[PDB]
């Protein structure tokens, strides 16, 4: 193939995580709203859809590699039970994603795919953002109570 | 639960081939758009969203009726290696789709689940347009030829 | 020099606790944005433009009296570990602020440099304001407890 | 000078590659029009402007680092005398441009020139997607003959 | 905390610069005003803008990382005394700027910080440009003389 | 071949002093803004747009009458070190680009090519204009002075 074969197969993890970061994600987000609890529905659905553009592109730069996208497989799913135990199993997911990312930027470094990585270093970013904004939410459950925290994502 | 358990499990079964359907037509979207058949590109992303509305439609209705949503398994992905190919690999899926609609339409009915029947009968008119069109496809590259087919799908 | 000499130096010193707050307000700010609540982090980012302004109107002022605006040197930063304890530490440093502000207009009053009088006053006017917005959020934590509190300013 | 001497001369050697580009897809885009092949000589003339401006940012950057930017000199031009072997002329010369940038991004970041190597990656992303769309064509005319493929490229 | 401790200090310098450039180019812009060299003030002024939307960006990196941005402290101000010394302490400070950047961008690598190392490639970049409008405005009092020079800035 | 040999080969000496010219132009162009000399940066580019779209208009005319345009060779390029010189290097290209037109008008005329005539006679106006603003230009610096001719041209 025109690629590496073992960044190739670096870009497979990553779409493996993006790919379980999808579903959880957006089943998450529908049990946000059928819990009613329509704001944190939204931030799920949001980054639910982000995920599925960071699989787009890493399918479309595996083909451009001749490489084979996998779609086949899923990771395991964190899916919870109430609003503060659902935040901690995204938590748990990012960082498997930010974890993938950093191997796959490291990776494509040294084996001078220079195109690869800068597109990994965007979505890393991103990944970084919802980590950000998921410690938040911890947070305030602590500041204002899980009572307050819900009422105001509803 | 509210809804009914058979109804719920059958609900899932419709989910799980949505689920497939939605990863085979996306790779294949962006397989014909790597090879420079940028309209079959355009066909196969447009149905590989309308399987993920529908995937949306059934976990809402599986939640409502207080069931879970299981998306975490995936079936055999049917992966062609030329336009025809492909193609026919669709039609095989899309046959599974509508194998699954069609007994959650009888069980929901037998069940007296109508709001649920008329949401999956809805599915099958679609999955039809699509078996429709696929069959479409495979007729015109006999009509006029592999090389001419291919040619106007660019 | 065409200003006075004591009223120069008294302008900056007000300089002096301009850019100190500037700091200050800043970095609550950013602290307020980090913690998810984004109201008080606007609010804060709002006192720090002014406070930029305020320096840029005496600076201004030093250089057409002919004196040397001084950037070099900071005061102390009073830095809250907690939304509460955050308004104290405004408090503190708008009092210091507006201490230096009153004794400017004295000063320039006495000096009958009244156009800087009149300057100094605008300033004093809405740090004024500044201190009754942090005494009403301090009363606010009072009335509805901290978990509304911070809950409103999300 | 200010930049690292090693680095300048590196430069220069891709604005070499990028001025015999221009040169190269500029006449193929004339070639293809004069033989009718009008889309094909839209995409050469696209490409050779991309080209063009390559190489403005190469020679501003040189400029800026107190180098002497090269444009006395061209490498061979690869022409081509039917539609497949233009195809084929430009992806050798692609080539030459990718590994002369690669060199470049490699070279800038051991001498800690950053800012140069983000330009060439930036230009390495756009040299891989005329790679690719090179590559395209060559199957499409594998796909449906070379006479469908120039009938569709009129 | 989440970040690098080493990454967090570098930050923690760059700030510490940023700040600094910040009260310089303010200073030199409110000067050149004074002065009646008004298009110089309102590079001066713009450059100063730049610097607090670096500061701000590297603020709050710095806290994503859970590190403690530090903003109490700040380097000596080089403040010149007619239009040529002005322009050559910015030189000295930007080259100040340039040199702790790359050092961040360097161990941000290392240490497999690819966000942070972009934030400040970024930065760098307008650094560099900066560094290059003041070489070229020396070399126009080079060229035209110091009383057009200045004439041509008011 | 449709067209007369040898129109064709002085077809391509004007082609040659035209690609010579884009790449003279264009450097003294950049080199105009590396010194800050911004109006003189932008005359230049603009004399090598229009050598570019001289270039083009003769490649479509030597293709058309069935000849090889000849993009692989390159003349002397005239590259000044100052204001002044940069102008007579141009002089001096504009010198050989008009007589090559000049022979190409007359050469034409005799073989009865009346159309490639009338092509490189609207050539010749645009390079007489040229020619025309340079020797101004000179002009120009001797009746300001080079210090105020440079000023103006900020
Ligand atoms: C499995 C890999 C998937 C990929 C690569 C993918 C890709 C995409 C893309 C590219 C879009 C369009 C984004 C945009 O234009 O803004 C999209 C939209 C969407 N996706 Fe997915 N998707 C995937 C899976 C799923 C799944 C499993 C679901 C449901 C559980 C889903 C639900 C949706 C929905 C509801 C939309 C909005 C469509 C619209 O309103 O137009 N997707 N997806
Ligand atoms: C000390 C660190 C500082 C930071 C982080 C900071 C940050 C900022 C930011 C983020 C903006 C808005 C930029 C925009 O939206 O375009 C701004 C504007 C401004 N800053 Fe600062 N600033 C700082 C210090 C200063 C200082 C010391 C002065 C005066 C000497 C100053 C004067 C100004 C002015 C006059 C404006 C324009 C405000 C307006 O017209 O809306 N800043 N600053
Ligand atoms: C030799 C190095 C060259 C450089 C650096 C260069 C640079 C440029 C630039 C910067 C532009 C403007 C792009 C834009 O604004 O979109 C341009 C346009 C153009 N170039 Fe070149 N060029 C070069 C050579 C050539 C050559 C050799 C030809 C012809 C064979 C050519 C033909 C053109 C044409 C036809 C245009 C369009 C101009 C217009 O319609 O405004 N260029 N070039």
């Amino acid at each position: 193939m025109k690629g590496n074969r073992d960044v190739i197969n670096q870009l497979n993890q990553v779409l493996y995580h993006h790919l379980t970061a999808i579903n959880q994600y957006f089943l998450h987000s529908r049990m946000f709203n059928d819990w009613g609890i329509e704001q944190l529905g939204s931030a799920e659905y949001k980054e639910s859809i982000r995920q599925m553009k960071h699989a787009d592109k890493i399918i479309e730069r595996i083909l451009f590699l001749e490489g084979l996208p996998n779609l086949q497989h899923l990771g395991k799913l964190y899916i919870g039970q109430h609003t503060e135990e659902v935040l901690q199993c995204d938590i748990r997911k990012v960082k498997e994603n930010i974890e993938a990312i950093q191997k796959a930027v490291a990776l494509a470094e040294t084996e001078q795919d220079y195109v690869t990585r800068d597109l990994v270093q965007e979505i890393l970013e991103k990944e970084e953002e919802y980590w950000d904004w998921l410690d938040t939410q911890i947070d305030l459950i602590g500041s204002v109570g899980i009572e307050n925290y819900i009422q105001s994502r509803m």
